[PDB]
């Protein structure tokens, strides 16, 4: 099964995207955010661990997340042509664990967000929705750890060949264009 990478930072419309390829190309969309706040949602010792660094807007551990990772893709292998990792890989070492414990991904869908569009999304959606994490503090930080820490994936998948830019400061539906002509090209 063709595997995907969507990367970008927060709020910058990663899961949006996602869900349209899901209904248009019937890929199985997988989450790192939304995994692990199922795992917030059991109640478990390790999920009040998850909700503490998440709430900071700090990364969790590798070995937590590709777990993660690679156990919804194994529940979902029976029924997926393709799957679309959304929100993983966020440094270099998780592209490298994955590719060594699971496999290569095919192609990168880069969703590209100015910084500033990225806050407004968050605060907006953060006095909607009230998700923990979309607070002021919180978000600063998230986005200062994507410059830092994500931004050098991006390299290294365009290192790899793999790499198609996405603007995501368009309308939602001029975003899924872009998108829909990189995945038809494939
Ligand atoms: N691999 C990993 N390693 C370690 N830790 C990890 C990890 N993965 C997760 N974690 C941990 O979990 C936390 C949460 O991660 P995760 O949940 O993956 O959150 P994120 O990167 O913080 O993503 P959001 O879901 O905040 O953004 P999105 O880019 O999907 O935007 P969306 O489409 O929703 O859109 C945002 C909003 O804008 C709107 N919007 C979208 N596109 C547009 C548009 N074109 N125009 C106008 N509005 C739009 C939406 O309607 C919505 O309101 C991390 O901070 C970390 O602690």
């Amino acid at each position: 099964a063709k595997i995907i990478f969507v990367v970008g930072g927060p709020g910058s419309g990663k899961g949006t995207q996602c869900e349209k390829i899901v209904a248009k190309y019937g890929y199985t969309h997988l989450s790192s955010g939304d995994l692990l706040r199922a795992e917030v949602s059991s109640g478990s010792e390790r999920g009040k661990q998850l909700q503490a660094i998440m709430q900071k807007g700090e990364l969790v551990p590798l070995d937590t997340v590709l777990d993660m990772i690679k156990d919804a893709m194994i529940a979902k292998a029976d029924v997926s042509k393709g799957y679309l990792i959304d929100g993983y890989p966020r440094e270099v070492k998780q592209g490298e664990e994955f590719e060594k414990k699971i496999g290569k991904p095919c192609l990168l869908l880069y969703i590209d967000a100015k910084g500033e569009t990225m806050v407004k999304r968050l605060m907006k959606r953060g006095e909607t929705s009230g998700r923990a994490d979309d607070n002021e503090e919180t978000i600063k930080k998230r986005l200062d750890l994507y410059y830092k820490a994500t931004e050098p994936v991006i390299a290294f998948y365009e290192g790899r060949g793999i790499v198609r830019k996405i603007d995501s400061e368009l309308p939602v539906d001029e975003v899924f264009k872009q998108v829909s002509t990189a995945i038809d090209a494939l």
